[PDB]
């Protein structure tokens, strides 16, 4: 209800993508 929210979620989208754009990286085959 607009109080604590804000970026808390923004972090999620930055967290769920993190790995995706971190360890998920693999330009060397596989």
């Amino acid at each position: 209800m607009k109080n604590r929210l804000g970026t808390w979620w923004v972090a999620i989208l930055c967290m769920l993508l993190a790995s995706h754009l971190s360890t998920v990286k693999a330009r060397g085959i596989k």
